[PDB]
């Protein structure tokens, strides 16, 4: 959630110009405003109540009706805290759907044909005009690098095995991820691959586990177990930044026969928590975005950037870069990275402290969803013959260069 | 599930051995002969039918009430079907209990206390009299290389996370083991880390996961998509032996704060198919058991192989070893191992196929529990002031020797 604070003393005028951003509720501004003023004046009436009574009990030199007002104040007060009750489950209940302060570069428009490009990288293969340069869902027949028709007759729709290269090709990419990051300052950090109901909830499109206790929800991502490591907690100035490489398969119920369009995938994550204070999560952000181009350039795979339009991000996010990389079979980009400055949105919710009430700030952002990576990597070196394997991952499987059809 | 002729023409009296050997039941073999007796009578009055009917309409050489028995005989057979759906129903529901039949070098005891100590390798490690080596538990906490505490508020009790080195070391092994299959013949798969209802049934302690279509259950071991992995299939002999290295995550609603005994960890199988033919299983169980043997070796961790005693083997399994691994701080040793012979029982129940009715046999033996061998490693490992790594993991973490507390 955002800060409340936003809203009292165009201090409001900053939470409704980014609603606006967000194509969103503007009016609910004005809803918050009056349930945080009602929250506000039943804990200060309960506060008059505990000054009353002081004020009463502090009233004895008489030396028999003072210790009646004291028995009605008590139970005049004990109400009034069951209506502060009351009123911030009415104040949380709105306030929880406020988006997070867009921030002032992000592009202000609705839908995403109109993401801002701000940087193209690398030389693009394109289909000659014979025959098409293959799609990563013929080669991965082609290679015999998983088997879809089996693992959908075991896992049911789009359920897969790795194969062979395809499950060296998979490590190799997160070894090489994993060492990427280790040598640019990041611990590894592999979560449980399911959450407490209640510990996701702070962090209904996820498979549920039932049960040891807890019913719990398989994770999307690694960002929402690295979220709630933390919960609670205060971070030292002394101890910021942490640079986390999340690492965990992932489980998507919307997987919207090859291996890009997934219920289960692997995925390396960058996780960054900062300060709150003197730009250092802006800072990271093109931190964690340098490291991600890097990746993709050590790959030799071409891409874009683009920043993501206002009305396309998410709650949790002030801004948004997606790295989306080239295929070469559909002449098109498409998303292999997002990177989010979340600021203090989650840290708020969660409770991550940092006179003063301050938060840390919190960041996450894709290195490889593996999967995607390697469809990206098959149609991108392929032969006649078979396809190359990126030089950086050659090592990573020592170190073959080729894996041929058929 | 066992061959049904075993229960034909001492014949029966293999089963009924093989029946005392488990401690189970013995009288079942005669509720099973009834069964099928009956079974294969209602199928052979069906089959007396269908003659009985054909040897009607070829009586028309009359040239009225031959036609009324055609009536009557097609009404009177298709009953009997029903009731050949009605014996077969009682057979499998009896037949399915029977375990697969003991071999006869398997040690006949009821109790593993009596498991029979076949090979001890390697040069133990003792706690020598002042303190304890320490256990894999602190070890753990003094390396910083899982977060036991975080990991059990996210995901419930017993959950944790890799950190630093501890995901490194889980890596390390897990593409030594790969690697080190491989130079063995065998071909890697990753299954799916979930199965549908109707296929893990042929294959209520795994979790469960609700829903894209069917309910699912979280595999236990790689050992149980592998299974399924050929369902319905023939395979020519020329296919055969087939060798795959599976790995998965594994997940276990009983795990019976550290890292060893867990819900959910990581595991490299070794998963063989071979003909049934000329002791080909036989064979290819000793070299699955040398297979192990050598990476324990490797990683110069001294060991037990115990064959397990009749009454303690599971249903699936002729005959079982495990290799237990040296725990200095008990002094204990513990299972890091085991390799089962299942021969055609889950190829029957499968129909995976090889004049004569034949099925493949099929085996199954751990190469590493990660989590566990990294238990035995830090164990077996330590020193005054932190652990070594195993030197065959070394260039798996180019080329760390050694992980420091505190």
């Amino acid at each position: 959630m955002v800060d409340i604070n936003l809203f009292r003393e165009n201090n409001p005028e900053i939470i409704r110009e980014s609603q606006r951003r967000r194509f969103a509720s503007v009016e609910i501004v004005d809803e918050i405003i009056k349930l945080d003023k009602e929250w506000r004046q039943r804990q200060f009436e309960v506060d008059s109540f505990r000054k009353e009574f002081n004020k009463l009990n502090k009233q004895v030199a008489q030396l028999s009706e003072i210790i009646q007002q004291t028995e009605k104040n008590k139970q005049d007060s004990t109400a009034k805290e069951a209506e502060v009750r009351e009123a911030y489950a009415a104040l949380k209940a709105k306030l929880e759907q406020v988006g997070n302060l867009v921030h002032d570069s992000v592009p202000v428009d609705k839908d995403e044909a109109n993401n801002l490009v701000i940087k193209l990288w690398g030389e693009k293969r394109f289909s000659t005009p014979g025959l098409k340069l293959k799609n990563h869902v013929d080669l991965v027949e082609l290679l015999g690098i998983a088997d879809t028709k089996r693992g959908a007759e075991i896992a049911g729709a789009r359920g897969f095995f790795l194969k062979g290269d395809g499950l060296m090709l998979n490590q190799a990419l997160i070894n090489f991820g994993l060492t990427f990051l280790k040598k640019r300052g990041f611990t590894g950090l592999q979560p449980p691959f399911f959450m407490r109901k209640d510990v996701m909830a702070k962090c209904e499109e996820l498979y549920k586990v039932t049960g040891e206790g807890d019913d719990k929800y398989l994770i999307a991502t690694a960002e929402q177990p690295l979220c709630a490591y933390h919960i609670d907690e205060w971070i030292h100035p002394t101890e910021l930044p942490l640079r986390y490489a999340g690492y965990s398969s992932c489980f998507r119920k919307e997987a919207g026969l090859g291996i890009f369009r997934v219920h289960q995938f692997e995925k390396i994550e960058q996780f960054c928590i900062t300060g709150p204070n003197e730009n250092a999560s802006w800072e990271m952000l093109d931190e964690m975005m340098k490291n991600s181009e890097d990746f993709y350039q050590a790959l030799k795979l071409p891409y874009q950037i683009v920043s993501i339009v206002s009305g396309a991000l998410n709650d949790a996010a002030a801004k948004k870069y997606d790295l989306e990389a080239w295929f070469p079979s559909s002449e098109t980009f498409r998303e292999l990275v997002s990177c989010s400055n979340c600021t203090d949105y989650q840290a708020r919710r969660l409770e991550i402290r940092y006179q003063t009430k301050q938060y840390v700030h919190m960041l996450n952002s894709t290195l490889t969803a593996t999967e995607r990576t390697i469809c990206c990597i098959l149609e991108n070196y392929q032969r006649e013959d078979g396809v190359d394997i990126p030089e950086v991952l050659q090592p990573f499987m020592g170190g073959e260069t080729f894996l041929p059809f058929k």
